[PDB]
């Protein structure tokens, strides 16, 4: 019988985690632009005379899944912690976000630091784009240095697109696994404007900034900004009370992350605890006409502040989906916003409940985003 090992992959959204797992397990490079929520794969590998069956646990890199991701950590044998060579920001998040999370939930589990998209290091288009932000591709020595800094078992670079170095990543992860076991915010109402349309200033400002500087950017809302930058912006907002000067933030993705963070951390979700189940049930109705009618009914039950803020957000997200540059259609946006605006029916649900809710959240957002622009616009009085 083969030796079984559990491998969990983590890292910033869109840094290449799924493509790496699929190229290795299926020998085929996925061409679609779709964010992962949670998926499981199986791959075989022969290492040091042993046949090993690797269970590959794919996860979402978005901050929106910070509360749900830990459900994947129990019994992990090795972690693949990734960043992309064409994204210095994704490397910055390795010691700032990923290492603290993994060491908390997976103490003593070996970590392989992986630099993805190696094929882009000398890509001129990539270099020109990074230069606009005064950046450049990550250098090999930087990856190795970071690996030593975080106590990783090793560092490996690869390109799922060219297949270069892919098996080596899993060979090292498998050896690490074998060696390690050898011999062993208040309520929304407190932030909104005085009357209809009742929306928080931070939401209006973020949306306006994003529509001004982000509709031509690939992966809006899928790509998170530097964890530190978002934390600083959030800290200032809640302390100074006024919205920070967003025009001074060079990375528009950080503004997207700020908006999602604000919404996700409200005392209760945008759709409220009281209607959480009603929304999920309405979206789960098989018959489209009946589902749509049930969703209109649920929206009509929301408090004014929640309805107006939701309407403003839906109009904005429809524009994001309609842009030919973002590659973020309704289905993609629903996957990212599910935990952020739907969330759960209680403050601290148990793991069983958290898991049960996962599949139900995106459906709610997809249904809401599919409601007519004319419908949402009435609440904006335009
Ligand atoms: N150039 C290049 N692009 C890649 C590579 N791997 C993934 N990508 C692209 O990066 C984007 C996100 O990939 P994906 O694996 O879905 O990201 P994930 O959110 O970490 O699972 C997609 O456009 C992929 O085609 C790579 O090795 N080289
Ligand atoms: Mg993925």
């Amino acid at each position: 019988a083969a030796i079984r090992k559990k491998l969990v992959i983590v890292g910033d959204g869109a840094c290449g985690k799924t493509c790496l797992l699929i190229v290795f397990s299926k020998d085929q490079f996925p061409e679609v632009y779709v964010p992962t929520v949670f998926e499981n794969y199986v791959a075989d590998i022969e290492v040091d005379g042993k046949q090993v069956e690797l269970a590959l646990w794919d996860t979402a890199g978005q901050e929106d899944y910070d509360r749900l991701r830990p459900l994947s950590y129990p019994d992990t044998d090795v972690i693949l912690m990734c960043f992309s060579i064409d994204s210095p920001d994704s490397l910055e998040n390795i010691p700032e976000k990923w290492t603290p999370e993994v060491k908390h939930f997976c103490p003593n589990v070996p970590i392989i630091l992986v630099g993805n998209k190696k094929d882009l290091r000398n890509d001129e288009h990539t270099r020109r784009e990074l230069a606009k932000m005064k950046q450049e591709p990550v250098k090999p020595e930087e990856g190795r240095d970071m690996a030593n800094r975080i106590g990783a078992f090793g560092y490996m670079e690869c390109s799922a697109k060219t297949k270069d170095g892919v098996r080596e990543v899993f060979e090292m992860a498998t050896r690490a696994a074998l060696q390690a076991r050898r011999g062993k915010e208040g309520m929304l109402a407190d932030f909104v404007s005085q009357t209809s349309p009742m929306i928080p200033s931070i939401v209006v400002h973020c949306v306006n900034e994003i529509e001004q500087r982000g509709l031509t950017e690939t992966g809006l809302y899928r790509i998170d900004g530097c964890d530190r930058t978002v934390k600083e912006l959030k800290e200032k907002f809640l302390r100074v009370k006024t919205v920070p000067l967003l025009s001074k933030v060079d990375d528009i993705h950080a503004i997207c992350s700020l908006l999602k963070d604000f919404l996700r951390n409200l005392k209760e979700p945008l759709l409220t605890f009281r209607l959480n189940r009603a929304f999920m049930e309405a979206a789960e109705i098989t018959d489209e006409d009946n589902s749509i009618a049930a969703m209109y009914q649920a929206v009509g039950e929301l408090p004014q502040a929640n309805r107006d803020t939701l309407a403003f957000l839906m109009i904005h997200l429809q524009r994001v989906a309609q842009s030919p540059h973002t590659k973020m259609d309704v289905a993609n946006l629903a996957k990212v916003f599910g935990p952020t605006i739907v969330a759960h029916a209680v403050p601290n649900p148990d793991p069983v409940t958290m898991s049960q809710d996962i599949k139900r959240q995106p459906k709610v957002v997809e249904r809401l985003l599919s409601l007519p622009l004319e419908y949402w616009s009435q609440f904006m009085m335009v």
